[PDB]
């Protein structure tokens, strides 16, 4: 008689920052 | 013996908000 | 026994995109 199968994996690590926005308004 | 692994995790959480763009052309 | 547990899961999606930059330079 074989074991349960193990417990779910963890959630994986966080995504990377966004890239950056948009230029600015001509000034 | 022993029961598999478990189910993978989940895709991990998304990043924080990416930073401000570059600056505008100037005036 | 219980099976290992299962492998963390996949990166996150990226961080949403950034605010608009500031104004360009005055002229």
């Amino acid at each position: 008689p074989p074991g349960p199968p193990g417990p779910p994996g963890d959630d994986g690590p966080s995504g990377a920052e966004g890239p950056p926005g948009p230029p600015g308004p001509p000034g």
